[PDB]
């Protein structure tokens, strides 16, 4: 397994609007997670949860942000056991499919909550199971 | 799929010492979440996530507990299409799979904590990722 993984800004998800996407590269299965920041520890939760869900990756690819150039998760991927590369925001060979994957969640969110009647931000009581909805249904 | 859930109580887990665990029958796959109270909604949460993890099910098997005889929760697995019975607490084709799965995740969160240097409770701040390891590890 070889992971993409990104950030992405979902104000309808707001206050944790963040939304950390993993992407496994040969099955397009999609991990999402909410989150109030985007830090180095935030990814870390975030593919903590993707292991749990997928399994352990061989490798994860990233773009150069701070989050995941940084001392602990440099170290967090070591003690993992997992490959790491990085590329440019938005890279083709490393980004392209999470960058998909951060569309097509968006589209679904959206579709969703205004399945729900929620126009604008969905309701912080309602925004978790929604997500898991959006991620169901993708995957 | 037909599923198994319960909840089983982990103070090293506290505050959010309620875990929701779910075991797939066919697979022994477990899904586990944390909560601070056992409630309808909980376990609605709870399968969210489950389905988000594993796929909608056909069935769940739970027990008689007033978080899965309610109304809401009648409601919530209707308009999910996922078809319900309910046994006695311990029930053995209902739940000695899920009561295994209590067990085996309990001894790997110990297990787990112990290794970190936890003895007692898991810091707050260190319990979702610790959790994840877990359902990792007995997946």
């Amino acid at each position: 397994q070889i992971w993409q993984t990104n950030f992405t800004l979902e104000p309808r998800m707001a206050p944790r609007s963040w939304l950390a996407v993993t992407v496994d590269t040969a099955s397009s299965a999609i991990v999402v997670t909410q989150h109030g920041r985007v830090t180095s520890v935030a990814a870390q939760h975030h593919w903590a949860t993707a292991i749990a869900v997928l399994g352990r990756p061989k490798a994860i690819k990233t773009d150069n942000g701070s989050c995941f150039t940084s001392k602990s998760t440099r170290e967090w991927l070591a003690r993992w056991g997992i490959a790491h590369t990085t590329g440019i925001p938005g890279n083709s060979q490393g980004q392209a499919m999470v960058e998909r994957a951060n569309r097509l969640l968006k589209d679904k969110i959206r579709v969703l909550a205004e399945g729900d009647g929620f126009m604008k931000r969905i309701p912080t009581s309602k925004q978790g199971e929604l997500l898991a909805k959006a991620m169901y249904a993708l995957n």
